């Protein structure tokens, strides 16, 4: 058997933080280059 | 005389501020979208 | 600050919106 | 009636102002 | 109206700059 | 190497998405 | 020497499985 | 997990990039 959604979760949680990763960079170069 | 770069940093902010609204806006869509 | 009064304005508008 | 517009443009200036150099 | 079509025009260009950040930061 | 035209295309996407979503939810 | 590459193949198509439908 | 391996490996070399 396979815990297809349990999988699925995380896979989806580590898109995630990558995502916030960049992110927070973006956020970072948005606030240097307006201040 | 104008506090120039204190009236600056106030604009920024808000700025900052509601572009941070807008992307948590987007992250929740994100996620909500990927979950 | 005008810039100021006006995003606060729109930060309003965008949590009438949500 | 419309600030929307108004303030749109208005606060577009001011972001391209405060990125430019 | 919440000024809707005004405040994605907005957000377009806040986000237009910080891929451009991105892009410029790493390549 | 640490990827980084590969983690562009990636981030590209992620962005895209999160830009047809909040037009989406708003339009 | 070249996961990059690959990786990011396969993690592009994972992304594409994930916000499908 | 395949996906979690890859992912867990570009957070690392984005970390170093850094
Ligand atoms: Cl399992
Ligand atoms: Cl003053």
């Amino acid at each position: 058997s396979e815990d297809y959604e349990r999988r699925r979760s995380e896979c989806v949680s580590e898109m995630l933080d990558l995502e916030k990763q960049f992110s927070e960079l973006k956020e970072k170069l948005f606030r240097e280059r307006l201040s």
